[PDB]
């Protein structure tokens, strides 16, 4: 076994009606990749940075990183400059209220904040196509970036 998963005290709500998804893997080619070995670790969280890192109009843009340590391979949401931008790492994991389902938490300006979550399941010696989502409460920067991501 690997490392961390839905973790611990947070908001919930369970429901259909919501905003939509900008998402990211669109049809039918998801991120579990083996040779390089990480799946949903690595590029799944880093990307994601880069929609709020769009999130924002660039202004202060300096990107921190970082939570992982070298032995496998991890990283982490470190904000953006001087923004509430501070991004996955979360106490809170607001969670769909019917159990399985829980959805992290990529936080936002200062503000309230989106949420990314896997959209098939898989876990660490794992299995399926992972193919990942970002909860839409946010907006969009300059159309460029929401058309390499697939909106919905």
């Amino acid at each position: 076994a690997a490392a961390a998963a839905a973790a611990a005290a947070a908001a919930a709500a369970a429901a259909a009606a919501a905003a939509a998804a900008a998402a990211a893997a669109a049809a039918a080619a998801a991120a579990a990749a083996a040779a390089a070995a990480a799946a949903a670790a690595a590029a799944a969280a880093a990307a994601a940075a880069a929609a709020a890192a769009a999130a924002a109009a660039a202004a202060a843009a300096a990107a921190a990183a970082a939570a992982a340590a070298a032995a496998a391979a991890a990283a982490a949401a470190a904000a953006a400059a001087a923004a509430a931008a501070a991004a996955a790492a979360a106490a809170a994991a607001a969670a769909a209220a019917a159990a399985a389902a829980a959805a992290a938490a990529a936080a936002a300006a200062a503000a309230a904040a989106a949420a990314a979550a896997a959209a098939a399941a898989a876990a660490a010696a794992a299995a399926a196509a992972a193919a990942a989502a970002a909860a839409a409460a946010a907006a969009a920067a300059a159309a460029a970036a929401a058309a390499a991501a697939a909106a919905a």
